[PDB]
């Protein structure tokens, strides 16, 4: 009856293999960065400016009024180098073979870039640290990393060379908007997936999360993560990876490097997933 022939990683290898299999939705969060020294920051575990509220060094009005806090706590948290992981680089196989869909991120921090998925491949739902923004509408400046990096390790305030207004990393913040391309894909991509791998976040920040019940009911659905998540919570089309009922929904349990390896495994692609990650890791630690 069900696309998957069992509820295990071997189930979803070879259905992935099979014809049946072509087009593939990556649902990724923190847990897919923690590997390469990025914290996770919604996480309230990890982590003198005079905030009337604290959300305010969030929050685009307190920033366009105050933005000093923001750009030094910018300078406090920017990684000592950016170097994706072996799930990033699963995912560009993913496109390499010809299966990536599109990956929804909720990291803003560029490592889908940087292991070389494209714009047109990426959600970022949360917005990205990439790219930078002059905000004054009437100009929009766009400034790459580079540029904003410079900026905030010497501690100035970046302004616009052309207007002079605050230059703003296009994250997204408190009082704004998701990105429209976040609702604009989902209609598209989710009357077309033939799988969806979940991997590194706890569905739980809305309205990223409620994109797994916008998957057909068919769709099998992968979850690589440290603990099981987004099941229906017994207190308010969740997952199901347990009941007498279960069908299509499946735990890999661990880190998501260690899952993305055991897939690969699988697939057959183990050679070619460490090949790509030794060269580009060889490449980014050559930076000079
Ligand atoms: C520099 N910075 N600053 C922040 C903020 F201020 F918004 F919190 C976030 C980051 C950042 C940027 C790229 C990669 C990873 C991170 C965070 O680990
Ligand atoms: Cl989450
Ligand atoms: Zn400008």
């Amino acid at each position: 009856e069900r696309l998957l022939d069992e509820l295990t990683l071997e189930g979803v290898a070879r259905y992935m293999q099979s014809e049946r299999c072509r087009r593939v939705i990556c649902l990724v969060g923190a847990g897919i960065s923690t590997s390469a020294g990025i914290p996770d920051f919604r996480s309230p575990s990890t982590g003198k400016y005079h905030l009337p509220y604290p959300e305010a060094i969030f929050e685009i009005s307190y920033f366009k009024k105050h933005p000093e806090p923001f750009f030094a706590l910018a300078k406090e948290l920017y990684p000592g180098q950016f170097k994706p992981t072996i799930c990033h680089y699963f995912m560009r196989l993913l496109k390499d073979k010809g299966l990536l869909l599109r990956c929804y991120t909720q990291n803003i921090d560029t490592l889908e870039r940087i292991a070389g998925l494209e714009q047109e491949d990426l959600v970022e739902a949360h917005g990205t640290f990439y790219t930078s923004h002059c905000v004054s509408a009437s100009c929009r400046h766009e400034y790459p990393l580079s540029w904003m990096k410079e900026k905030i390790f010497s501690e100035v305030t970046p302004k616009c060379e052309d207007c002079q207004s605050l230059v703003k990393p296009d994250i997204v913040f408190f009082g704004e908007s998701l990105p429209a391309r976040f609702f604009s894909c989902m209609q598209s991509d989710f009357l077309k997936v033939d799988l969806l791998l979940v991997m590194g976040t706890s569905l739980q920040v809305q309205p990223f999360a409620s994109l797994i019940s916008k998957a057909p009911l068919s769709t099998p659905r992968l979850l690589i993560n440290k603990e099981k998540a987004g099941q229906s919570d017994p207190f308010l089309g969740g997952m199901d990876f347990d009941s007498k009922k279960a069908y299509r929904d499946v735990a890999w349990l661990g880190e998501c490097d260690q899952g993305c390896l055991a897939l690969a495994e699988l697939l057959g692609w183990k050679k070619e997933l460490e090949d790509l990650v030794r060269r580009e890791h060889a490449s980014i630690d050559a930076q000079s």
